[PDB]
């Protein structure tokens, strides 16, 4: 059952959402190694990865990671691969990609909502799931000596916030300030602002 050639007259990035949907790693890995962007989003805004975790083929979400997908690519509604497997309830694909560069407070265009709020108490690992993500929650700005990574380049809109480029370490200095509730009170080489709660990582992104 070795991956083939498709037949001509049809879509490469459809054949490839399906295989990621249905588990067919060699051809994701295809694909991959012949698209230029693992990444790539089709018209909906979904990209492979998205397919992998609702299909919950963890051996074509780990190969995804370690080539590089972009773990926080939203679709069309704002739904990020983190928002996808919360709703899903799969803890394990919900570590693997917080562990890579999950953006664990995005939320969604459509209700705003966070993975932790798309969690479906309907499904089976609900509680595990959202445990998992509120301790996620909860432990930025406290683990890691108060260390969370910015998974994008961000450039000040006042002087009392931060500037910082992706893939930098912050410190989080006043995290349940009551004057900001989306915003974190943070120190960058010696320099102190805020900066916005979604544009961090428990864990820096592949690179």
């Amino acid at each position: 059952s070795p991956r083939k050639a498709r037949r001509a007259r049809l879509n490469p990035l459809v054949l490839l959402l399906d295989a990621a949907l249905t588990g067919e790693l060699e051809v994701v890995q295809q694909a991959v190694k012949e698209m230029n962007d693992p990444s790539q989003p089709n018209e909906e805004g979904i990209t492979a990865l998205h397919n992998a975790i609702c299909g919950a083929n963890y051996s074509i979400v780990d190969f995804l990671i370690t080539a590089g997908a972009n773990v926080n690519s939203p679709d069309s509604h704002g739904w990020t691969p983190l928002h996808c497997a919360a709703s899903c309830n799969d803890t394990v694909i919900c570590m693997a990609l917080v562990q890579h560069g999950a953006a664990i407070f995005a939320t969604t265009l459509s209700d705003g909502a966070t993975a932790f709020e798309k969690c479906d108490p309907y499904r089976e690992g609900y509680a595990d799931c959202a445990t998992y993500l509120a301790d996620v929650e909860q432990s930025m700005g406290l683990m890691n000596s108060g260390a969370v990574y910015a998974l994008w380049d961000y450039s000040a809109e006042f002087g009392d916030e931060l500037s910082f480029r992706e893939g930098e370490s912050v410190t989080v200095l006043r995290r349940d300030g009551p004057e900001e509730t989306d915003w974190w009170w943070a120190a960058l080489h010696g320099q102190e602002g805020y900066v916005p709660r979604n544009y961090f990582g428990l864990f820096p992104r592949v690179k």
